[PDB]
Order: structure tokens, then sequence, then C-alpha cells
């Protein structure tokens, strides 16, 4: 039921009928970790912190933000009771990225807010486009379109109502319209000769390395000894792993950026049109331009992600739920 029972209660009982409603079942949640560790919350570590709010099993940083906060405010109270072991309130160290180790391990999909907040703490440009472009659905077969993106194509678009031509080595060429902010990211990210190691971060003497020098978006490490020439696969997953290590994440791949995508778009027209059936996938389909096989099995694998139960557990915030 919960962990130092007496102590919670008195906690609990200086708080409105309202704030009991929030702080109650977050002790209730916390009790077998607390159990586990043979001690409270109050005496946890920071790690002891990002595992307990980990195992609340919660979907987005709104909402793991809003939780650390109530968790905060207990510390300070058991703090200046000094029940606490420690002097000082180890949930308000928690640092920025430290928020995303606290996402639970159902996260698949990013939302379009942490899109865009994920990409604000990226220093690099290579990091930015590859996370972004991926969203809004430059990729093809083993990442083709995004390998083969140059200057040209960006330039382009900026031209044509921001409508990429993106190229495949299966199918040949496409057309995607793409977001403005998305397409000075990439030109941005074409001209970079840099690169900081470890999200700008880097411990070492060596804190970045030279790129190679082309006019392609994604741009292989001169070290790697190939050429101006197009960057393989392995340059895409090696970007995700640098942005999945400086955050602490394991969920995401090309393929769940890409969905998240295509999620966000579920959102905008789940807020107008309030169902997510096939008639929306069909849309989704054709405002990604999506190349598929045929529509009609596309909108049928759509529906393990694109339906309103996964919208209204990553979007809830921005629904009004």
């Amino acid at each position: 039921s919960m962990f130092n029972s007496e102590i919670k209660e008195k906690y609990l009982d200086t708080l409105s009928e309202g704030m009991v409603m929030q702080m109650r079942p977050i002790f209730a949640k916390a009790e077998i970790t607390e159990t586990l560790y043979n001690k409270d919350i109050y005496d946890f570590t920071s790690m002891q912190i990002l595992e307990l709010i980990r195992s609340f099993d919660q979907t987005t940083i709104g909402s793991v933000r809003r939780t650390l906060a109530l968790l905060s405010l207990y510390i300070d109270w058991a703090i200046s009771y000094k029940l606490s072991k420690g002097l000082t309130n180890l949930a308000r160290t928690i640092s920025e990225e430290e928020l995303y180790e606290c996402l639970g391990d159902k996260k698949l999909y990013i939302t379009y807010s942490e899109l865009e907040e994920m990409e604000n703490q990226l220093v690099n440009y290579q990091s930015k486009a590859v996370l972004r472009l991926l969203f809004e659905g430059v990729s093809g077969l083993a990442h083709s379109e995004l390998l083969s993106l140059t200057k040209k194509q960006v330039e382009d678009a900026m031209l044509n109502g921001n409508v990429l031509t993106l190229y495949d080595s299966k199918h040949g060429e496409r057309k995607l319209k793409v977001s403005s902010e998305c397409l000075v990211i990439a030109l941005n990210a074409a001209q970079e000769t840099k690169y900081k190691l470890k999200n700008g971060k880097a411990k070492g003497q060596t804190k970045e390395v030279f790129l190679v020098e082309n006019d392609y978006v994604v741009k292989t490490k001169r070290t790697s000894n190939k050429g101006d020439g197009q960057a393989s696969k392995f340059v895409i997953t090696n970007l995700i792993t640098d942005i999945s290590e400086f955050f602490k994440i394991n969920f995401l791949t090309p393929n769940t950026i890409v969905r998240s995508g295509h999620l966000y778009r579920a959102y905008q027209l789940y807020k107008e049109k309030g169902v997510i059936d096939n008639s929306v996938r069909y849309q989704i389909i054709d405002d990604f331009n999506l190349r598929v096989k045929s529509k009609y099995r596309a909108v049928y694998s759509m529906q393990d992600y694109i339906n309103e139960e996964e919208v209204n557990k990553y979007y809830a915030e921005e629904l009004g739920l």
C-alpha cells in the first residue's frame, strides 16, 4: 500500500484535497521500489529517483517533469523536518537530459514538442538533421533518400513550395513537402565541417573530428577513409546512437522516428476530426507521399501505431484530457 506509512500520512495531511489526489498514487506506485531498497524516497540517490520514475511508465517528457516536481515538494518537506539522511534535495540536481532517462520503457514514439526540445540540446547539425529529416519522411530503402540528399535539392525545395525531390536507390524519384525549419537545418548540415563528439561534452583531449567535404547533407567522417561520395547506412545509425547516448534512451530507431512523424500528423487530424480510422490513414499516406507496395496494405500496417490509443497516450496534454 505505502512505504513508511505514518510519515507519508503526516505529509499528506498538510496538502489540499487536490494535491492529495496527485501525491497519493505516486506513493502507492513508489512503494514497491522503496521496499526493494528498504528506504524512503527522501533517502533515494539521483539514480534511484530516475529509476523510480521510469517504473511509473510515463510516456511524455511533460508528464515526467510534473512527476519530478511533485517528488521535489515531498523531499523538501522531508528535508525541512530532517527526516532525510542527506541535506540536499537530489530531485533538484536532475538535469534536462536526465529527464529523458526517466521516460518509461514502453515509450516508442516522440511527440513534435519532444523532437523540438531534443533538437535544441543537440549542438551538431548532422545530429539535428537526421532526427528531423527522418521525422518528416526523408527515408528510402536503407535511408537512400536521406544519404543521397544534397544542398541543391534543399536549395530547390525552398524555391518550390518546400517540396523536396528525393532520390531512392530502388524506386527512384519521390516528391515530399517538408517544413522550412527542416530545410534550413538540412542546409546547415550540408556545409558543416566539424562534428563535436558526445554532443559537445566530450571529456577527452579530442573533442571534435573533421567531416568530409561534399554537397551531401549526411557526411562521413574523414578518419573513416571513405570518399567524398554518399555516406552509408551505418552513419545514420551512429548519429542516432550518439543522440541516444546523450539522452540515455533505447527506443530511438530510424523506423521509430519516421513513425512519430506519422503519429504527429495523426494527432493534428484527430483534433479536428475526432476519429482515427482508415480515412485518416489514407490521408497520412498521401500527406507524406508514402512509398508503399499498395495503399490498402499500408493502411493495414498502420493500425499497429496510427490509432486512437497511441494518439491519446503520446498527445494527452495537447488534446486537453
